[PDB]
C-alpha cells in the first residue's frame, strides 16, 4: 500500500497542520493514486479516491460508518443525534426511522412557504442595497441557511438578518464547531493554555442547550402544532420498538440538524454562484430558465422542481466542491479491498470526495471544468461515483431538504439579479469541517422585478 | 413689571435649572408664577411665555422673528445655513424657502407615499417575526423608521437601518455630533484640554455627513438620473429672482437638515402617541377601529391615509401635552409693548413655552392633562395661536405635512396590525435634548395576524 513521508513519532500528521489539509489530501492523491495509508500516532486510515475502490467501501454489508476524530469532538454538543451515532447504538435506528418520513421529497411541500419568507428576506436585503455596496456571499448565503434550518426545524427566528452579530445561539454553535475542530490539531490539550477554550466550550454547550430544552418544554405545555420537524419528533413513534424520542435527544436532533446543513448548503450556494460569475453560457441558460420558469412573484415547490438547469448547475458545483468532502468507514469483518489489499475487522477508510469526482475514468478528462451538462442524463452516471451526500442508510437525511433550499435560492437570485465580480476574486477555499469560498464578494444589478 | 423667579446673587436663576429637564421645571415656574417671567443666567436673559393671549401676540411677524437659540448656534456647525438654523435674513433662508415649499405641500406626500410605505412595512415585519418572551424599543425602532423614511424620500439613500444592531456611519455620526452640540450648552471650560478629543470627534463626525452627502449629490448630478426626491426637486428648482437653483453646499446642508429635523420629533410623535393609546383603552378601542374600517387593502394608499381622522386626532392630542420640539425663539424687531403691560427694546428674546402653551385652561378647559383626542374633533372652533407644535408662520414646519403623514400611516398600520401591552408597567420618563421622547419605553405587540 502506498503511504506519503513519516516524520518519527508524528508520523503522517505534521502534512495535516495546515489550514487546508482536504486539499492537502487531494494533491497527495494526486501522486501516490487511489489508495494510500495515513498514520497519525494511536492511528491509522486509508484514503480512497477510485470509484473502483470507493465502490466496495459502499457495500454496507462489508462497511459500516464510522465515527471520525471529529465527529467524535463534535459529539461533546450534538450527543447521539444522527450524524454523531454509531449505526448500532439504539437511537441512531430509532431517530431514523421516526425522522426519514419528514424529509422525503414530499414533505418539503410542508416545508417550502418557511423557506420561501428567508428566501425573500435575503432578495430584499439585496434589492436595499445603495450603488456604493458589495455582497459578502457566503456570509449571506449562512444567514440564509441558518435561519431557514432555524425555522423549518422549530419554528425560531433568528432574525440574521436583522443583525450585525448574529443571535447568541449562532455565536456559541459556531465558537463550538470551531473548537472541536481546533482540537484534531492540538497535540497537548491538556496543557494549562488551554483552560480558557475549556470553559469557553462548556459555556457555549450550555447556551445551545438552554435555548433549545426551553423551546422544547415551550412546545409541549401549549400543545400547538406547527409545520416544523419539532412536531414530528414530539409526535412520532419509531415503527419497529414502538416508542416516541425522549426530549434529550430531540435536542441533539435540532442541534445536528443547524450543525449538519448551515455549512454545507451555505457553502454549496456559495460555489455555485462563484462557478456561474466564471461561465458565461452556463449563466445564461441558468438565468434563461429562471426567467421562464418562475413567473409568479414568489416561487411555488412545483416551479422549484421545473429548475432543472439549476439542478444540474448545483450537482456541478458539489462535483467539484463538495462541501462535506470526507466521511469515514471501518471494516465490519476481515475482507480483502479491490482483489489486492487485505484488511481486518475495525479497519479504517476515508472517502476523498472531490478525488472521486476527479476521477477521469468515470468523468472523462475535462474533470476541472464546470459542466452541467455532464447531468443532463442522470441515470448514465455509474453507482457510487457520485457521492456528495455519503452512502447508503448513513447518506445525509437532509438530501432532499438541501437541493430544495438551494434550488429555490439559486433560482430566485437568478431572477431578480445580475453579478458583477468587482474584484477579481481568486477562488481561496476555507476549510473547516466543510468547504467554502473565502472571501467571495460580488456586486448585484437589480432586474426589477417585484417579489 | 415682570414677574422673575428667585435670584441668587451673580449667579441669577441658573441654581433653579440644575437639570437635564429643564423644559419640564420651566413649567413648574409658569404654574407657580403665571403666562411670563424673566429668567436670567450669568452673560443671558429671555422671557418664557405660556398663555395664548401672549403667544398670539408674539406671533405677529410683523413685531417678532425667530431668533436662533444657543442649542441652534451649535447645530449651525454642521447643519450650515439650512432652513432651520438660518436667519429669516440670510439669502439662502428665502430662496431655500420658496423652491422647496412646493416639494413639502399635502399634495406632494403623493409622490412620497409608497417610500414611506416601503419603510412603514419594514417595520410591521420586524415585529411580525419577533419572538415570543421577545420586546420592542419603542422610540429605537420609531427613530430607525423615520431616518429611513427621510433617507428614502430626502435622496433615494437606503440607510437599512432594519438590517442593524449599529447605525449606518452617517447616522453614528449625526446622532453623536447633535450629542456634542446639546452638550456645549452644559460646558463652562469649553476651551479645557479635557475637550480636545471632544473637538476632534465632532470635525470627524462633520467629514463624515458631508463626505457622504456631497457624494450622492455629484453621483445624481453625474447620472442623470430622476427621482420622486427632495434632492431631484433641489438640483432643478431655480429661485424665480435670480434664476438659479440652490448651490451644491447649501442642497447638502438642507438633507443634513431633513434628517435632523424630522427624525427626533417624529420618531418621539409616534412613541408618545402609543404610550398614551397605552393609558387609554377607549381612546385606543376607537382608533383601531377606524384603522380596521379604513385600511382594508393590503397596504394603505395615500386616500386611506387621509381617512385614518381619529388617528389624527390622536396625534394632535399627543402634540398637545408633549410636543416634540417643545420650544421656539424670538426676538423683537423693534421696540414694542406686549400685552399692554410689558415694554420690549429691539432685539429682547420671547421663549414659546408650548407645553405650557398647550395646557391653558382659560383656552382647554380644567382637564389639561387628560388624554382626549375628541378635543380636536372640530379643529375650527380651537382658537388661532392655541395650538402650536409646528412653530409660527413663514418660520413654521416646513415638514409638517410629511410627519403627519408618515406618523398617522404608520400609527394607523400599528393598530391594524398588532395588540400591544406595557409588560414593564413603565413610568413616563420624558428626556430632553433638542426634543423630547419617552425615554426606555418598551411594549409586547401580539400579532393579529393580518397579512402584508
Ligand atoms: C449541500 C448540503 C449538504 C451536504 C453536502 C451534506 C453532506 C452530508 C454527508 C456527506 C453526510 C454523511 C456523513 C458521514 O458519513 O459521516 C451527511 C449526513 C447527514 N446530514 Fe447532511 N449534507 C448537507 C445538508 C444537510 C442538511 C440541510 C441537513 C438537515 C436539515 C443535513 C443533515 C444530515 C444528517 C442528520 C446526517 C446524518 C444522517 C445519519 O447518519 O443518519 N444535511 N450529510
Ligand atoms: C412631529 C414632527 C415635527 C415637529 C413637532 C416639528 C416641529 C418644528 C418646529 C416647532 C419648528 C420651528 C422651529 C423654530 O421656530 O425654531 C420646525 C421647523 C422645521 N422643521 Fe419641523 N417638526 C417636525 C417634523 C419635521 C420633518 C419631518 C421635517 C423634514 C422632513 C422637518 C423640517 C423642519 C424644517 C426644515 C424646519 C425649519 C423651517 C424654516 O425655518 O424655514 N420637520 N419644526
Amino acid at each position: 500500500m502506498p503511504q506519503p513521508k513519516t516524520f518519527g513519532e508524528l508520523k503522517n500528521l505534521p502534512l495535516l497542520n495546515t489550514d487546508k489539509p482536504v486539499q492537502a489530501l487531494m494533491k497527495i492523491a494526486d501522486e501516490l493514486g487511489e489508495i494510500f495509508k495515513f498514520e497519525a500516532p494511536g492511528r491509522v486510515t486509508r484514503y480512497l479516491s477510485s470509484q473502483r475502490l470507493i465502490k466496495e467501501a459502499c457495500d454496507e454489508s462489508r462497511f459500516d460508518k464510522n465515527l471520525s476524530q471529529a465527529l467524535k469532538f463534535v459529539r461533546d454538543f450534538a450527543g447521539d443525534g444522527l450524524a454523531t451515532s454509531w449505526t448500532h447504538e439504539k437511537n441512531w435506528k430509532k431517530a431514523h426511522n421516526i425522522l426519514l418520513p419528514s424529509f422525503s421529497q414530499q414533505a418539503m411541500k410542508g416545508y417550502h412557504a418557511m423557506m420561501v419568507d428567508i428566501a425573500v428576506q435575503l432578495v430584499q436585503k439585496w434589492e436595499r442595497l445603495n450603488a456604493d455596496e458589495h455582497i459578502e456571499v457566503p456570509e449571506d448565503m449562512t444567514r440564509l441557511t441558518l435561519d431557514t434550518i432555524g425555522l423549518c426545524g422549530f419554528n425560531y427566528r433568528f432574525n440574521s438578518f436583522y443583525r450585525d452579530q448574529p443571535h447568541p445561539f449562532i455565536t456559541s454553535m459556531v465558537r463550538a464547531l470551531d473548537e472541536a475542530m481546533n482540537k484534531l490539531q492540538r497535540a497537548n490539550p491538556d496543557d494549562p493554555a488551554y483552560d480558557e477554550n475549556k470553559r469557553q466550550f462548556q459555556e457555549d454547550i450550555k447556551v445551545m442547550n438552554d435555548l433549545v430544552d426551553k423551546i422544547i418544554a415551550d412546545r409541549k405545555a401549549s400543545g400547538e402544532q406547527s409545520d416544523d420537524l419539532l412536531t414530528h419528533m414530539l409526535n412520532g413513534k419509531d415503527p419497529e420498538t414502538g416508542e416516541p424520542l425522549d426530549d434529550e435527544n430531540i435536542r441533539y436532533q435540532i442541534i445536528t440538524f443547524l450543525i449538519a446543513g448551515h455549512e454545507t448548503t451555505s457553502g454549496l450556494l456559495s460555489f455555485a454562484l462563484y462557478f456561474l460569475g466564471k461561465n458565461p453560457h452556463v449563466l445564461q441558460k441558468a438565468a434563461e430558465e429562471a426567467a421562464r420558469v418562475l413567473v409568479d412573484p414568489v416561487p411555488s415547490y412545483k416551479q422549484v422542481k421545473q429548475l432543472k438547469y439549476v439542478g444540474m448547475v448545483l450537482n456541478e458545483a458539489l462535483r467539484l466542491w463538495p462541501t462535506a468532502p470526507a466521511f469515514s468507514l471501518y471494516a465490519k469483518e476481515d475482507t480483502v479491498l479491490g482483489g489486492e489489499y487485505p484488511l481486518e475487522k475495525g479497519d479504517e477508510l476515508s472517502v476523498l470526495i472531490p478525488q472521486l469526482h476527479r476521477d477521469k475514468t468515470i468523468w472523462g478528462d475535462d474533470v476541472e471544468e464546470f459542466r452541467p451538462e455532464r447531468f443532463e442524463n442522470p441515470s448514465a452516471i455509474p453507482q457510487h461515483a457520485f457521492k456528495p451526500f455519503g452512502n447508503g442508510q448513513r447518506a445525509c437525511i437532509g438530501q432532499q431538504f438541501a437541493l430544495h433550499e438551494a434550488t429555490l435560492v439559486l433560482g430566485m437570485m437568478l431572477k431578480h439579479f445580475d453579478f458583477e465580480d468587482h474584484t477579481n476574486y481568486e477562488l481561496d477555499i476555507k476549510e473547516t469541517l466543510t468547504l467554502k469560498p473565502e472571501g467571495f464578494v460580488v456586486k448585484a444589478k437589480s432586474k426589477k422585478i417585484p417579489l
